[PDB]
């Protein structure tokens, strides 16, 4: 069970928005502990479903990772985006912020009132994070609390806390990145992780280090690939498995190095 939606196309994942109508649900940072942010929401749904949280981390970002809100909601998630200048900073406080923004999310599926009120399915829970809220993604991640990793141009200062993630996790590089360059962050952080675990490396050819942020250059394989990272893994949805299992992707073009643990699931 948990599959939702129509069978899979590679124009279904890209379009600029998936089926579902979204509806948004702004957080002050008074309540929640984790810096404020925007609950975005399917209409039109029944049953439950994986809850998703995306967050920043790169004090004075020109830009965010409001893009995942809308687009990965679209295709039936509750996804919430938390908002920049928060006061957190370093990957340590970073999973702090997580974990209180995944708290919220529960505490608010769990009140009658809330205009998601039971939406959310506990057990499915992903986690979606830029530079070091990418290495609070895989800190996380290396907690057990979560169903499924995808962090963005992670930044941390050590590997060696990712070498137990059993979470399916999904790193993006930007191959260009000379905040978190990729041989000593995205890289050794993904070659820690154990091969047993699912897991996958996309390096976005020629990205700075907001290329995984979306709502830019690089829409087409952030969308393709990270709805399908999050529906074969939050709802064990194998019809999502074709667009990650099976590609040659180093083939495209935006795609400078792949690396992957296929088949997942095992
Ligand atoms: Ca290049
Ligand atoms: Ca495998």
């Amino acid at each position: 069970g948990f599959q939702r939606g129509p069978d899979p196309t590679v124009s279904f994942l890209e379009a600029s928005s998936g089926p579902y109508s979204v509806r948004t649900d702004n957080v002050s940072s008074l309540v929640g502990g984790f810096g404020g942010g925007t609950v975005h929401y399917p209409t039109g749904t029944t049953g439950t479903m994986a809850a998703v949280v995306v967050i920043p981390g790169f004090v004075s970002a020109e830009s965010s990772i409001e893009w995942w809100g809308p687009k990965l909601a679209s295709y039936g998630f509750v996804v919430m985006t938390i908002d920049t200048n928060s006061g957190f900073d370093q990957p340590p406080s970073r999973a702090t912020q997580i974990n209180n923004a995944l708290d919220y999310l529960l505490e608010e599926n769990d009140s009658s009132s809330s205009p998601y009120s039971g939406m959310i399915d506990p057990n499915r829970l992903g986690v979606i994070g830029w530079s070091m809220g990418g290495g609070g993604t895989l800190r996380v991640a290396a907690e057990g609390r979560i169903q499924a990793a995808i962090p963005l141009a992670p930044w941390d200062t050590s590997s060696l806390r990712f070498r137990n993630i059993e979470t399916p996790t999904l790193i993006f590089a930007c191959e260009s990145d000379v905040i978190a360059p990729v041989g000593s962050h995205a890289d050794p952080f993904y070659e820690a992780i154990p091969d047993s675990t699912d897991k996958a490396f996309f390096e976005l050819n020629n990205g700075s280090h907001y290329c995984g942020n979306g709502g830019n250059s690089y829409n087409n394989e952030l969308g393709r690939l990270g709805v399908s990272w999050m529906k074969l893994h939050l709802d064990q949805d194998q019809r999502y498995n074709q667009f990650l299992c099976g590609p040659d992707h180093e083939d495209e073009y935006r795609i400078s190095e792949y690396r992957g643990t296929c088949p997942y699931l095992e």
